Order: structure tokens, then C-alpha cells, then sequence
């Protein structure tokens, strides 16, 4: 009986990597000294495949910072509009920018704050996570139907969209709107920071021409196209995701912590006592996130992991409830 | 199909980086946070300079890029015929440009070199793609005082005969250095740019979180410990470059002098040479793209590459 250490804090894919796909990596390597001219149009189509949706509405990106940085290029003279308590990443690309800044706080239920979310104009680009890190919450009805009437242009961030409810939804993007897919959660490559951003094609065409010649390398594309033929594997994770979180959240609440809702691989649990209880954790060798980052502090982030992996969070905060 | 159109490394890739990508690959579902660094300190380490002197980069593109954004009220000089990356990136920035011509030697015009100033930017490779020509002690004498800001592109500085003199960087002047070359990572794209401490860590900012990806930086630290075949790869381009210009003189085609991987030959047949080629499965790069038309830059590959390249030739000299 050995209880080694335990990171539920970047929100990773907790699974070991698929042995198909580490094949395919391995089968990439014999070719790293030549251009991948073959195989970058072969995954473009694959993407393409993927998503249902033409490749002249798909950009292969890096993340979800090429993804802002290239949009916000062709938008730089508008006010860009971003959630406060929310995911920090737009934060710091507009730090290395010069754009106009104003952000919509939240309600104590963690929600949009309708005062600031009326203040949103057709000279704003709104970026939102969808659903939000690190509260878990998804966008209601009446929010996005406001802000589809109200924004100038809309780019929602789908990178936990997989552990979501609304899967069955479609990709929504058209002439003032975009979305974001990220590669890192669900498809478990974190390690290649890759994302595929989806909007109407003249924009798409004018952000293509400006990215960098080879910006996916042949290692990363024969990662990801052998990512998106491997359904099996990311709807086990997907399952065993929803109900683990289930578990986690049933018993933290049942120990007497505060737990809100998520539709994300993460819950966001009350935190009064600070850094007292990361100091608690990191002593058991369980590393969670501090929710300070974002906004929210005296609030921790937990990521789902595998069963053993919660097994050993919940024994810890079963100890630190007494 | 023999492709001697990219320059690119013709070798079969180490079993040490293949193996270093195998191991990497057991990990992609987690952040690199502690490869990133430690990768950082390894090129550090390999160009022998301070960490705070470099900056990983995706390719000539990203440090093109990132170093117009920190000088954008400036000229931006560049040659022309030359490569043609330069004029790409200052179409997506709008970026003001002046451009050095050539001379019939393929050396840049004194006239255009004289109207450099401290206003201007200079961005030039050396040695030059696809003249092959290096700069001379001269020139680089000319534009170290006249520039206001001075980028070296050193993409195939491993084929010249100044492998020697090493990096120079400082207050004014900057140097790139390509890993798609003589190391063997052209389907990776990456490079190394080494400045003054101070600009580095204001573009050092603005990279994305995560640039480089857990499988690239596995690759790129087993590359780098990785000298007896790099070296025997240099060593075997040189002599086959020597034997692929003297054995087309010798078959009445005019070559330039070349300090890179390729060679510039006089095509005043057009595309029916490239025609021709392509017919024996032999691809070449047409230089009409760097605006030196009716001549063709061909890449130094293999002795079996090469075998076929002047066999097809010797074959072309007569019809």
C-alpha cells in the first residue's frame, strides 16, 4: 500500500495515452526531417470530417492564444468584452495587445451580471467561455440570445464543451460569430496545445494567410489525426468524467463543503479558509488549484481524475472537515 | 520521387530522437511544465550563451514576426532576388520596405547598400537562399555601422566555411538560427533567435503559453546531443555539392559559388528543364519564386539522389 502523489489541478485527460496513437507518433518520428506537405492537407480534411462543417470555416490553431490573438488582429480597434471572475488567458493576451478592455462581473450564483452584460454594444467583440473556467457554468438561453443581438462580434470558447450537456448542439458560427474546440481535455492532448477555431469563411481565409508557414509540425498532426479517430476511448473518459464528478460533488456536500454546479471535468468548491487548506493538501501530496487566479479567491478548482485519484482528494477533505 | 526542391536533410533520423519521441508520447495529456525549461537550459547550454540571450521560436515566420512588432515605425531592408519569406510578413504588418538589389555576381548592389540608415531594419540571410553567397567582411563592416537594427538569418550557416566564427548578437544586432537544416527537424519548424537580454525577454511576453508542445521539445533536445551524424551529414553535403558543380560545368551548365545545401544553375530553357525532370521523378525548385528567373536552385541530397540528378542532366545537356 503505496499512496503516491496526486495533481487534480490543470483539468488534463487522467487516462494513459492510446496505443494507437502513440504508434502513430512513433511512426511520424522516421519523417521529422521533411516538410509535412502531405499530411497537413490530409488533416485538414480530417478535421473537416470530424466536425461535420467545410475546411473553409476551420482553422487548425495554437490554443486558445493564437486563436485570440489572430481575431483580435483583424478587430483591434473594438472593445473587447470578457467574463471577470472568469478563465485569465484573455486577460494576459490583451496585456501584450493594445486593445480596449471592459469585463461583466458575476452574481454570487456565479452567473453573468445582467447590469454589465446590458452594457455590451455592436462595437464590442465578446469572448466567453462556454462552459466557464473555473465556475462550471454554462450560458443560459436568454444570455446568448442577448448577446447574439447585442455584441458586434461573439467568440465563445468551447474548450470544456465535451463534459457538457448541450454535446448535441451544433458548431454556432456565422457572420458575427465564431467558436473555439480545444484538442487538450476530452482528446487528451494538453502537451500539443491545439485547437480548431470555426467562423464565417472570408475571416477565416484573411486569418489563414497571416498564420506562420508550418505552424503544426508532422509530430502534432499525425497526434491529433490519429486523436479524432478514437472516439471509443474519449466517450469512456467522457462517461466515467460525468460520473465521477457526480461522486466527488454528492460527497464534498455531504462533508459539508459548498460545491457549485459544473458542466466542465472540474467542480468549484468554498474555500473561507485559504491557503490553510492547499498547505493541508500539498502535505498529502494532492495538488489542486487555487481559484484566486481567476478572480474567486477563497475557492479552490478540483479537477476530476481517475477513481483512485478522487478516492484520495475526498479522504483528504473527509480528514480536514474534523 | 527524388525531392531536391527544400533543402531539407536527406537522412534517415536518429535512432536516439526517434526514441526520445516514443517516450514523450506516453505523456501528451500533460502540460510540458517541466520540459519547457529544462529544454530552455539545454540550448543554453549547446550555443553556449546565457538562456536570457535566446528565444525558441516556429521558424524564420515567428522571428520575423515578433522582431517587426518591437521595431514597427522602422525600414525594413531586405534583398531581392532573395528569399521571399521577408516580403510575406511585411505584407500581413504593412511594414515600410526598401529593397537591396544584385549584382550580375549575384552580390548585393553597393548602390542600394548605400542607402541603408539607422532608420532602417535590415533583415538578411546569410548565406543567401538561393544565390548561396555569403556576405563579405565588407558588407558586414557597411551594415554594422550604418543600421539602425541588424537580423542575421543563419538558416545555412552548417554548409559555409564561417561555422567557426559563432554567434554575434548585441545592442543592435541579432542572429537566427534554423533546426530544418543540418539537424535534421525540417517537419517541426523551429529555431533559435539570440539578441540583447533586454528585447528577448519583451518578445519572450508575447509567445503563446505552450508554444512549443511536449513531442517538439523531446525532438529538439535529443537533436541537440546529437553531433557525430549531424557532422558526417555536413561533411558528405560538402563533398557532394563540390561533385554535383564541377560535373555540371563540366556538362556546360552555369553554377554558382554556394556556402548552403543547394546550388543556383542558369535555366534559360524555362520550365521545359522542370518538365523534363519531373518526367524522371526528379523535383527541383524553380527560382523565379526568390525573382531569379530562368534558373533553377537544386537541394544536395543523397549520393543516390544526386547520381540521378546528373544522369537526368547529363542526358538534358544533349537534347
Amino acid at each position: 500500500a503505496a499512496a503516491q502523489a496526486v495533481c487534480l489541478a490543470f483539468n488534463e485527460n487522467p487516462e494513459a495515452v492510446e496505443p494507437r496513437v502513440q504508434a502513430a507518433i512513433a511512426a511520424a518520428a522516421a519523417r521529422i526531417n521533411r516538410y509535412p506537405f502531405d499530411a497537413e492537407p490530409r488533416v485538414m480534411r480530417k478535421l473537416a470530417e470530424h466536425f461535420s462543417c467545410p475546411e473553409d470555416n476551420l482553422m487548425l490553431v495554437r490554443g486558445i492564444d493564437e486563436c485570440f490573438d489572430r481575431i483580435s488582429a483583424e478587430f483591434s480597434s473594438m472593445r473587447f468584452v470578457t467574463a471577470w471572475p472568469g478563465f485569465d488567458g484573455y486577460r494576459a493576451r490583451i496585456a501584450v495587445s493594445g486593445l480596449r478592455h471592459f469585463e461583466i462581473g458575476l452574481t454570487d450564483d456565479l452567473l453573468l451580471d445582467p447590469n454589465d452584460l446590458a452594457q455590451v454594444s455592436r462595437d464590442d467583440c465578446v469572448v466567453l467561455a462556454n462552459p466557464s473556467n473555473p465556475t462550471g457554468q454554462a450560458l443560459s438561453a436568454g444570455e446568448l440570445d442577448q448577446l447574439r443581438q447585442r455584441a458586434g462580434k461573439l467568440l465563445i470558447d468551447e474548450t470544456y464543451v465535451d463534459y457538457s450537456s448541450f454535446r448535441a448542439r451544433g458548431l454556432a458560427y456565422g457572420e458575427n460569430e465564431l467558436v473555439f474546440r480545444s484538442f487538450s481535455k476530452s482528446y487528451g492532448l494538453a502537451g500539443l496545445r491545439l485547437g480548431a477555431l470555426f467562423g464565417p469563411s472570408e475571416l477565416i481565409a484573411a486569418m489563414k494567410r497571416k498564420q506562420w508557414f508550418c505552424n503544426v509540425g508532422t509530430l502534432d498532426l499525425h497526434a491529433l489525426e490519429a486523436a479524432l479517430d478514437n472516439d471509443r476511448a474519449r466517450e469512456a473518459h467522457i462517461a466515467k468524467t460525468l460520473a465521477q464528478r457526480r461522486r466527488v460533488a454528492d460527497a464534498l456536500r455531504g462533508l459539508g463543503y459548498r460545491v457549485a454546479s459544473s458542466e466542465a471535468n472540474f467542480v468549484l468548491v468554498e474555500n473561507a479558509a485559504g491557503e490553510r487548506t492547499l498547505r493541508f493538501l500539498r502535505e498529502r501530496g494532492i495538488q489542486v488549484k487555487d481559484a484566486g487566479q481567476f478572480g474567486l479567491h477563497h475557492h479552490i478548482r478540483i479537477s476530476i481524475g481517475r477513481e483512485e485519484d478522487n478516492d484520495r482528494l475526498l479522504a483528504a477533505l473527509a480528514e480536514y472537515s474534523d
